[PDB]
C-alpha cells in the first residue's frame, strides 16, 4: 500500500531523500516519491523508510520512525495533511520548499493522494 502525494496548486510531488531533506518536485516515477501508511498515523517514505516529521516552528523532514506524535498526521479528504502534534498542516511553493503552516485555506495546502 502506497501513495504519491501530489501538491493541488504546484502539481509537485512531495518528496524526500537519505539525507532526511523533504521537498517537491515535478513526477519523475521513482520510489522517492512514494509514500506508504502502515495506519498508525506515519507516512513512510517508500524508498528510505524514513517518516514524514514536522516540528512547531514549521519545518518539514524525515527521521527514522521513533514513534512519537511529529511523525502522525491526518489525512482529510479536502486535501489537508495535518500534522498531530502541531495541527499545522503540510504546505509547499513553487520552489519546490516544503514546510508546515497553520490552515489558510490556500490551494498550496491541499494535496491529492492516492
Ligand atoms: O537517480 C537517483 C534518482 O533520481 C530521480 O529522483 C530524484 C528525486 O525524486 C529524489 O528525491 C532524489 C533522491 O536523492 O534524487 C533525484 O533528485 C529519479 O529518477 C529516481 O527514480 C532516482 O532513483
Ligand atoms: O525532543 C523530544 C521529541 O523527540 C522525538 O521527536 C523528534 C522529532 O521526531 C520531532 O519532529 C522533533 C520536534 O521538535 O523533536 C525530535 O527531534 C520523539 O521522541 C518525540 O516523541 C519527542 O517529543
Ligand atoms: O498570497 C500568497 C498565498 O498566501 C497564502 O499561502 C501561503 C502559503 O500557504 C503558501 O505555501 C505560500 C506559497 O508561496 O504562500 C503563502 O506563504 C495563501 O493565501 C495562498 O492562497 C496565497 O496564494
Amino acid at each position: 500500500a502506497s501513495v504519491t502525494i501530489r501538491n493541488a496548486q504546484t502539481g509537485r510531488l512531495l518528496d524526500s531523500n537519505y539525507n532526511g531533506n523533504v521537498y517537491t518536485l515535478p513526477a519523475n516515477g521513482g520510489n522517492y516519491q512514494r509514500w506508504t501508511g502502515p495506519g498508525d498515523g506515519t507516512v513512510r517514505n517508500a524508498q528510505t523508510g524514513r517518516c514524514l516529521d514536522s516540528n512547531y516552528d514549521g519545518a518539514v523532514y524525515t527521521l527514522p520512525c521513533n514513534g512519537g506524535s511529529y511523525q502522525k498526521w491526518l489525512f482529510y479528504s479536502n486535501g489537508y495533511i495535518q500534522n498531530v502534534e502541531t495541527g499545522r498542516v503540510l504546505d509547499s511553493n513553487y520552489n519546490g520548499n516544503v514546510y508546515t503552516l497553520p490552515a489558510n485555506g490556500g490551494n498550496y495546502q491541499k494535496w491529492y493522494t492516492g
